[PDB]
RNA sequence: UUUUUUU
């Protein structure tokens, strides 16, 4: 199917949710719902994308559009728009699915399809139900018998679940299905689930197999994408509807990038804690911050160096996936609000959540994939705010920073070095309270992270792996100690005859 | 159990 271009526009007639009432676009009742929520004007993707995904054409959808404008919006207007042309036809069905890649994302956006309910009571007939597990399935069931909603919001794992035992109550109607953060949907690991759901909808709807549009939304989108997602677009005719350049870099512009590079990967974290205190100190505690780190047990390590040194001053966060369902939920409400606070966290939180007015993203190490540096960064300066960014890294992580340049385009102007004194090394190392066993488990997770991504980022394995073993020996405080291990171990690994295995771990 | 993602 033929990919057509719309890139972006230097001096284009500004849409308005006005014009867009004017000419018969939107009905009255969207168009109240939105105005009420005061917002200056349009932004650009929302400018771009909604005329089209209602267009009359036999045409799917991509669009990119940066970190923090607005794209959420760009996709649920449109399809309340949709429900209300079509409101006579299968009403208690689900006309829109909508799928996102956490469980806390698909629960933000269920959020805003509910703001969109506040602003408008005339909008609740058009009812929504969040599919993500870690949820009561029972439960939701009954929310979807109670409700008939014409919107699902799902995570795919629990879609699928759904879909094998009651897409023939619920889902025959669907018009339109939307992949939220589609790059990362349409990595391994999702891509095979897009795929099993995009053929069930498809095969179980009532008018055929090509019938729903199919909508993608990023910040990290190209061309490639389309060919990815050639399984699950119906359509003869594919929209790129781009509001960035073809050269242009993804970053949003307005984050204030800098990396901060130590001799050791383990000094990172001295860095980081001497950063916060500078922040806590000239901001007067007025701080909140996102803090990313490589691995879940890494994250909760750092959680707890982070809790010894500024639960005094401010409240310390933990964000990873194995954080009960309930507790995640009810921590991304409280941080929402929060004025203050430190957010630590995998790359669970990487994507799509919008954390009003956080100053500043820091970064322990590298992401789990490239375009997440973009992602990160982007939790702050969100709509038209202003933000900063740090990545704390080592020497031996550097030439990720070089493949930011090479295939993202992203140069950051900030960089400097840092090496810890004897003090905050004391300082730090004093109040960790985990055996060694744990700190052996903590670093091993390094290792097998680091390991993934070893070619993707064009590091060195034998400097980065033994460097990051090296993590084990500064945190016991004795840099002569190697990780001690089995040989069984070693052999799964792959490391057993190796100098680099050798360099990392002692046969104990 | 290397980031997520039904159970
Ligand atoms: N027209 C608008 N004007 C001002 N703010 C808006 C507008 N539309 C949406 N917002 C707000 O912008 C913030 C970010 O929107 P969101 O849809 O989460 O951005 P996004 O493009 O999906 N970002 P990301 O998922 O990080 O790539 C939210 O708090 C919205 O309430
Ligand atoms: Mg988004």
């Amino acid at each position: 199917s033929k990919l057509i271009h719309v890139p972006k526009e230097d001096n284009s007639k500004e849409v308005t949710l006005d014009s867009l009432l004017e000419e018969g676009v939107l009905d009255k009742e969207i168009h109240k719902a939105i105005t009420r929520m005061e917002f200056p004007g349009l932004t650009p993707v929302q400018q771009k994308t909604i005329k089209p995904i209602l267009s009359s054409e036999d045409h799917d959808v991509i669009a990119r559009a940066k970190t923090g404008t607005g794209k959420t919006f760009a996709f649920l207007i449109p399809i309340f728009q949709h429900l209300i042309n079509t409101k006579f036809d299968s009403q208690y069905m689900v006309k829109a699915v909508i799928v996102a890649p956490t469980r806390d994302l698909a629960l933000q956006i269920e959020a805003e399809v509910k703001k969109i309910h506040d602003m408008n009571y005339g909008l609740k007939k058009y009812a929504c139900v969040s599919l993500v597990g870690g949820t009561d399935f029972r439960a939701a069931m009954n929310k979807m018998n109670k409700l008939r909603p014409n919107i699902v919001i799902a995570t795919p794992g629990r879609l699928i679940d759904v879909l094998e035992k009651y897409s023939n109550k619920f889902f025959r109607f669907v018009d339109y299905k939307v992949l939220d953060e589609a790059d990362r949907l349409l990595e391994i690991g999702f891509r095979d689930d897009l795929e099993t759901i995009s053929g069930i909808l498809n095969e179980k709807n009532s008018k055929s197999a090509d019938n729903i549009k199919t909508l993608l939304f990023s910040a990290t989108l190209d061309d490639k994408v389309q060919k990815l997602a050639n399984n699950i677009m119906n359509k003869k005719e594919c929209l790129f509807l781009d509001t960035v350049d073809k050269n242009e870099p993804e970053a949003h512009e307005r984050i204030d990038q800098s990396v901060v590079i130590s001799e050791k990967f383990a000094n990172s974290i001295f860095a980081a804690v001497e950063h916060i205190k500078k922040q806590i100190k000239e901001r007067d505690s007025n701080y909140k911050a996102i803090i990313f780190a490589p691995t879940v047990k890494f994250t909760s390590f750092l959680c707890s160096i982070l809790k010894n040194e500024f639960k005094k001053d401010l409240p310390i966060l933990e964000f990873h996936g194995k954080i009960t369902q309930n507790k995640r939920t009810s921590l991304v409400k409280r941080f929402k609000k929060d004025e203050s606070g430190i957010l630590v966290c995998t790359d669970v939180g990487a994507r799509g959540m919008d954390f009003p007015n956080v100053h500043e993203v820091l970064q322990i190490g590298v992401p789990s994939e490239l375009a997440n540096y973009i992602h990160r960064i982007g939790r702050t300066a969100r709509s038209g705010k202003e933000g900063s960014s740090v990545l704390f890294i080592c020497k031996d992580e550097l030439p990720f920073v070089r493949e930011l340049e090479d295939a993202k385009n992203i140069v950051i102007a900030k960089q400097e070095k840092y090496e810890p004194s004897e003090e905050i090394k004391s300082e730090v190392l004093e109040a960790v309270t985990e055996e060694p066993e744990d700190i052996s488990d903590i670093v091993i997770s390094l290792i097998s992270s680091y390991r993934s991504c070893i070619k993707e980022y064009r590091f060195s394995e034998r400097r980065i792996l033994p460097e990051i073993a090296s993590t084990y020996g500064v945190l016991l405080n004795d840099p002569q100690l190697k990780i001690p291990v089995s040989r069984r171990f070693l052999d799964k690994l792959g490391l057993s005859r190796s100098p680099i295995g050798k360099a990392m771990f002692e046969i104990r």
